[PDB]
Parts: structure tokens; sequence; C-alpha cells
DNA sequence: TAGGGTCCT
DNA sequence: AGGACCC
DNA sequence: TAGGGTCCT
DNA sequence: AGGACCC
């Protein structure tokens, strides 16, 4: 029942694609900007003092030189970040991606493989690669640790993959669950990796400083937990399960709780290829709701392409809107013109009509 | 491109049930009754007349002896709606369910292999099973009109099967698309079938007395159409496009435009098992809000046994009511549960809170 | 936030 | 269609 | 309606 | 979660 999970997280991963473009940034400290932000930077830049999301003056301002790079295009980013996932799915077929620097590896199959290969006296030989959270004795007769530590061996050749393969480093984390390899593949946040022996699990999931620090409790189910009185993720472990049931519901409650103890059954789910397309544009107020039509068309034009490119073809188009919220308006795309531009452009304007930033979404595939 | 399509209508379905059940039945006219309706009955009564869905007043006083047989328990009928597709599905894998008594078979590849198998004179020999709607004359150098009788006969050989093998009798109606086969395996109402020709397409269309008699124009858009003065199925052919895409919407529109023609495009659907199961009961005002929850293990019980049976499990449960309009409280079924009734029973409960009729539905199986 | 994406209700 | 969660 | 079911938004 | 459509 047992599992071997890995976390890969990317550092910086716009900027790493950027320093690969334009090498010249490099030594540079780099920031990538949409619109006003800096999303991203390098860890230079971080170092001279700048956060994902900050002003491009608050940080433009708060810093040199800063080299600004335009990252609205994401094409690169996504086509990158495709490149990661195929080549984890090289090691073990099952790979979750959350966004688009991180992938989830169910790795319980493969270090099973490699145990078994391993003959009667090697087996005291297995070392781990990386570091060991709260460096935390290994015990080479606990079966438990011995997969874990196999754990990490795919983890390095991995990353080392990745640097040899696409020039990307990054973090990893193993651990036996996803919610824990998560917590853990940033412990040592640069171009590292940290396994978790489960003996540190409590000690990892109390080095929290808030609930909202648990992947799977967002901004709302944070807000609504404070009304409570539960701030520490210990609160949350130690409230009462009914009054909590009949707050959040039964599934909300009871999955997060679980959560607060480290305890995580969800499967690494095989994300196979992307369920929609989509782009956008925001500009604080900008669109006169009529001239702004034209921004319609653009959208359209990159996204034909796209979803071209596939194979696959979208049976679906929706389209997407916010106000000095957002509002979708979904529809079928008519029979013959999957099958260019102009039936579409005109599907799109009605659906305009039945209705700060402005999108199209290409979905329902097949 | 052109398909032949059959539609497969069983008469009186829960009656038919009923009366192989009881043989008693046979000669005497029978209703099958949920709660105050008689919701069908076999053709006896029907003569002496009676309809789908009047009161076991306005129809039992409307006549005599009337047997009732209560059929508020779909058993049975279940059973043998799925022991009727699945012989037609011996016929040809790609079989559509509507409700339990109808069924959609594309029979497209299985005409054309016939025809491959047909030497070049036996050709000329191929005749019509059952009636040819219209009383239109058969061109036999039109390959549509032979391909529509090949499809005329694989329609018999199913009603045979099914009667021979089930005792069921029905209709079938074949046609070059789903609308046109399901308007016209109604035309001899009782165990008869009929074939629609090309050239007859118009007269069947315009046979009809009003929009809303085209399967797929329901209560609303009939309603919403009226409200347009389109009322014959001539006004809506001949009605503005445009006035009606900025109405309906395109999809909504421009679909049901082309069903005023008698063009239709989409496919027939293999149904496979189903994606839900679930139970009802109504009880105009009952449920002291209270009190019933044992309505609430009832419909548990039975359905476990259901969802059970299967194989496959489900990942959802589901609670629906109402008022003296209706509400539904959807949430996940805990993970080890799926592996009885106590811990669902009160799942089940908990959703009953955050919230004349009353059903648990079991979805998302897997 | 930006510019994506995913699953549930 | 809209809500919630993630990066 | 009754007692089911299905797909879209 | 609710709307619309079918039997």
């Amino acid at each position: 029942s047992s599992r071997v999970i890995v976390h890969v997280d990317l550092d910086c991963f716009y900027a790493q694609v950027e320093m690969i473009s334009n090498p010249e940034l490099k030594d540079k400290p780099l920031g990538v900007q949409q619109k006003y932000l800096v999303v991203t930077c390098n860890y230079e830049a971080r170092k001279l003092g700048v956060k994902k999301l900050m002003n491009v003056r608050d940080a433009k301002e708060k810093c040199p030189q800063l080299v600004l790079v335009n990252g609205e295009d994401l094409t690169r980013y996504r086509e990158m970040s495709y490149k990661v996932t195929e080549l984890l799915e090289e090691f073990s077929p099952v790979v979750e991606r959350l966004g688009f620097d991180e992938n989830f590896v169910d790795l319980t199959e493969m270090v099973e493989k490699r145990l078994q290969q391993l003959q009667s006296d090697e087996l005291s030989a297995v070392t781990v690669s990386g570091h060991v959270y709260n460096n935390q004795s290994i015990n080479l007769l606990d079966v438990l640790h011995i997969r874990l530590l196999v754990g990490s061996q795919i983890a390095a050749e991995m990353r080392e993959a990745m640097y040899n393969q696409l020039g990307l480093t990054g973090c990893a984390g193993v651990a036996s669950n996803k919610l824990l390899a998560k917590l853990v593949s940033g412990v040592f946040k640069p171009n590292q990796q940290t396994v978790l022996l489960p003996e540190s699990c409590q000690h990892l999931i109390h080095s929290l400083n808030h609930i909202k620090e648990i992947p799977g409790i967002g901004y709302k189910t944070a807000k609504c937990l404070e009304a409570l009185g539960i701030n520490s993720v210990r609160d949350l472990q130690t409230f009462s399960p009914k009054i909590l049931e009949k707050e959040l519901g039964i599934s909300v409650a009871q999955r997060i709780q679980k959560l607060s103890f480290g305890e995580d059954n969800s499967p690494v789910i095989l994300s196979g290829p992307p369920q929609s397309f989509s782009e956008e544009d925001s500009f604080k107020k900008c669109s006169s709701e009529v001239e702004a039509k034209n921004k319609i068309e653009e959208l359209l034009a990159s996204l034909l392409n796209r979803v071209c490119q596939d194979g696959r073809k979208p049976h679906t188009v929706r389209l997407i809107i916010r106000r000095y919220g957002r509002e979708s308006r979904q529809c079928p795309i008519p029979s013959h013109v999957i099958q260019v531009m102009t039936p579409m452009v005109d599907i799109l304007m009605k659906l305009f009509r039945n209705m700060t930033l402005l999108s199209v979404c290409f979905c329902n595939l097949k």
C-alpha cells in the first residue's frame, strides 16, 4: 500500500528559459514581466531584493540595472514545460503536472523493480542522494527508508537528465504522498533535493506557520478556518471533526484535516495532453466594449495554430470577461468549421453580445 | 457520407412487461400506475379510452374493470430495457438508448457489408420489409433506396428477434438520420415498421402540427418560438436565421432550424453502461423535514445492491428535493467506504441539512 | 495581480 | 456558468 | 405529473 | 448546482 512519490519543482522557470535564450542575462539580475509585474526573477535579482509578483516600480526602483524581459507570451515556457514532463514520463509513465513548472511522478513501481534487481548484499550499500529532511538518521533495515532512498536516487537522475538534456535546474522532494513530497521539495531551495523519512513527517508539517501553507487549503478555506479560531496546523489537527464537518462540508473537512496530519491518499494522476488551450490579455479599462473585438481576432489568430498543431480538434469555444468576477459564454463549435478564421470570428462575436480583461478558451477536445 | 439509421420503439413497454408477468392480463385492459397516475396501458385499455398519464380516476372512472398494476418499482422494466439494447448491440455495436423503451442503431456499416455480399443480379430482387412512408414508389436503381430497404430488412430481423428471444413487440423506423428515423417509426403505430425514402422527407416533416413535435425542441424552445410568431414547421423553416440566431443563441438556433428541414447530423452515440443509478419517491407534502430520513435509508438499501451488482463503483453521491424546482447537494464518497450502509447513511444525513419528493443519485462511476 | 490550467457543483 | 484551487 | 436518465452551462 | 431535454 506505501508509495514513493517525487515532486519536481523548477527554479524560477521563466527566467531560466529567458537566460537560456539571451546568455548575456546569465550573470545579470533578471526580471520577467507581464504588464506591470515582475512575475518572476533569477537568483541574482532575488538576492539583490525581488519577489515573485512585485510592481515593475516597487521593484525596478527597489533595484539597479534590473533587466526586464517580457513574459506575456507563454509559448516558449509552455513548450519547455512539456519537454520537462515528457522527460519525466520517460522515467515512469504516470506524471502529473501542476502549472507549468511542477510535476509529480509516482515512483512506486520503479523503486520496487530496482530493489528486486539488487542482490542480497549491495542493499546494505544503498545510499541517499541529496539531503535528508531534518537531518534524520537512516536505518538501512527499514524497508521504507530503503525505498525512499532509491526514490532519492531516481530523483537525482531525473534532475541530472533535465539539466543534461534540457539545460534546466530544479528541486525535487521524495516522500510517501503528494502533500509531503511537495512540502519537502522546497526545504533546500535553489537546485537541490530532499527526502522525507516517515519519522519526520510531524516535524515538517509543524514547521508550517499557517494552514494556508498546506497545499489543498486556499484563500477561502483559510479565511473560513480563521473565523473559527484555527490558525496553526496543530489547531487544525486538534479542532473538532464534527464542528468542522458541519461547517466546510464532510468532503472539504475530512480531507483538509487529514492533510493537517501529513496524510494524503490522492493518486498522482496522468495528466497527458491538456483539456484546453486559451489565451488572455489584461488592460485595466481599455475595452470601450465595442472597438475591443479586434483583440478577439488577436487571440484567435495565435490560438488557431496551437489548436491546430495538436492533432485533436476542439468541440467548444468560450469567451470570458471582467468589469471596472468574470463572465463566460459557452457554445458548441459548428460541425463543418472544425475541418477558417472568418466563420469562428463571427461565432465569437454574438457570444460577445449575450453579455478590464479578455480571453478565448478552446475546450472539449476529441 | 449517407447513413442508414433505425429507431426501435417498444409498444407500451411497462404494460408489455406486466402482461408477460401475469398472462391473465393478456385479454384484459391494463393500466400500469405510479402514485395517482396511469403512466401507461395496453392497447385494449387505450382503445376503451385511456392515455399515457391520466388520473387513476379521470381514467379508472373513464373506464371498466381497468386492471391496475403498480409500476413504481422500475426494476423489471430496467432489466428488460437492457435485454433489448444488448440484443440490438448484437446486430451492430453502436446503439443509443433514449429512455427505457427506445434505441437508435446505426446500420450504415451493416447495410454496406450486406450489399457487397449480394451478387450483380439478386440486387434487383431486393425488397422492402414493412411499410414505405407515404406509399412512395421504390426505385431499385437508386442506391439510397436500396440501402434503406436493406435497412428495413435488418429492422424486421431485429423485431423478429426481440419477439422470439424476449417476447416483446415494437415499432421500427428506418431513415437517413435520427430525427427522421424517430419521426417515421410511429407512422404505423402498433407493432409495425416504416421506412422513409428521401423524396418524402418534406411530406413527413410537414405532416407535423407543431414544432414541439420535433424531437430536439422541448417545452421551453417551443414557448419561446411561439413568442416570435413561429408555430408550424414551415414558419420555422422560413423564419429569419439572424433573428433566431440572436434570440436562442447560435447553437440552439442553427441546430433547430436544420431540424425543421429534416436535417440532423448528430451521430448515434454508443450508450454502453449507465453514467448513474438513482431512485425516487414522490409524496405530495409528506416529509415533515425530520421524520422523513427513513425514506433516505430506503432508497439506499435498493440502490446499494444495484450499485454493487454492476462491478463498477460510484465515486459520488447526491441528494435531491422539492417544496410545497429541485435542490441537490453534491459530495465525494469517502475512499475506504467504496470498498456498508451505516457509513453512507450518515454521509447522506448532513447532506440533508445543507438544504414533495426525494431521491438519491449514485454517479461518477469507475 | 499575470497568463495560464484543472476539477467540482 | 460560476466557484475554488494551483503555479 | 411519475420514476427514471443524459449532456450542457 | 441548476437548467433543459427525453421516455
